């Protein structure tokens, strides 16, 4: 007639499918976790929402078998519990009923729609957290290629008068801070024409390749739906 | 001397034998184009919403 | 006879296409935002 | 994981490698070095080389 569950914050063997996913993200420079303490707290912040209680209660079926509904609805929430019982934290769930088969049945039962709410949002947290990682990464990218191709046009035109320089003062084979002559008027003029037939400057740069290759596994990555548990069981939901 | 001397008397506009000046147009064009457009939100969360008594 | 609501500061989820738009700015080299502990704190103020 | 992803940006960076060497071997050429004798494409060690 009273069933109870003793909650407490879940253990880390708990956390471990949680851990190859963060971990493969973290090779991709994203550091995402889901602080145990913290998804308990949420889960005791779900289950003491009465509005989620009673869209539980209105939506299970085995409390619809047993519109003065909205009444006895209301009424029903009234006898869901949470208090805080230090070592460990731990919290006390507790419903009543008429029957002690139906009291913990709707405990157990609330528990578990809370505990499904808590790990849908987990997921969906840190899949937003990718979302805005792999849009980021893009942008910065698209960005930097545009600062980068204007860069090696400022270089164009400087290497232009530096050819004209070198010519100006008959150096033409190999050997000052503005316009570099040393190379010479000869080698200036195949290197001012390689730098004149770049299409992407991605060619000559390691780095905007590999800044390609983030943005590229950032996109083919998945979240997949992992299967936690917000909390850990000191006490099932008992049989009163 | 007197080619380096000729060149940088014929220079127009600051800009274009200077990258960081060509880069800074480019962020305040994109700033100038860049919107912030009406999104949704709800600055609070329900643990309880409105009642019927 | 009476109506109640009872209201938390808004969680992360919520956030999500406020979020989108300040990824730039932030490209832009604008890092603003928006504090959700502070916009609930502007609406019991303004309620 | 780690390495994986460090094998391939190694590649990028050879990559870029080759093309930023096979426009000195050009670079070289023009300027007549051809023995062993720049900041963007070093020639130094001349075309044979």
């Amino acid at each position: 007639w009273t069933s109870a569950a003793v909650v407490t914050p879940p253990e880390p063997v708990q956390w471990q499918e949680l851990e190859k996913t963060f971990t493969k993200l973290r090779v991709l420079d994203l550091d995402i976790k889901i602080d145990r303490t913290e998804a308990f707290n949420l889960f005791i912040k779900k289950f003491q929402s009465v509005s989620l209680l009673e869209e539980y209660l209105r939506s299970s079926p085995y409390v619809m078998d047993q519109l003065d509904l909205h009444r006895a609805i209301v009424a029903l929430s009234e006898k869901m519990k949470a208090v805080d019982d230090s070592l460990y934290t731990s919290w006390t769930l507790s419903f009543t009923a008429p029957t002690s088969e139906e009291a913990q049945t709707v405990l157990s039962g609330y528990i578990d729609y809370i505990s499904a709410l808590v790990v849908k949002e987990s997921i969906e947290n840190v899949r937003n957290k990718l979302e805005i990682k792999t849009q980021f990464e893009k942008e910065k990218l698209a960005q930097d290629r545009i600062k980068m191709k204007n860069q090696l046009d400022a270089n164009i035109q400087r290497l232009n008068y530096s050819l004209d320089i070198a010519n100006a003062a008959g150096i033409k084979k190999p050997v000052d801070p503005d316009f570099s002559i040393s190379l010479g008027a000869d080698g200036i003029e195949r290197k001012l024409e390689i730098e004149k037939a770049v299409t992407d400057v991605a060619e000559l740069n390691g780095e905007l390749r590999n800044r390609q290759y983030l943005v590229e596994q950032l996109t083919k990555a998945n979240i997949n739906d992992v299967n936690f548990t917000p909390f850990k069981y000191q006490l099932s939901p008992s049989l009163p």
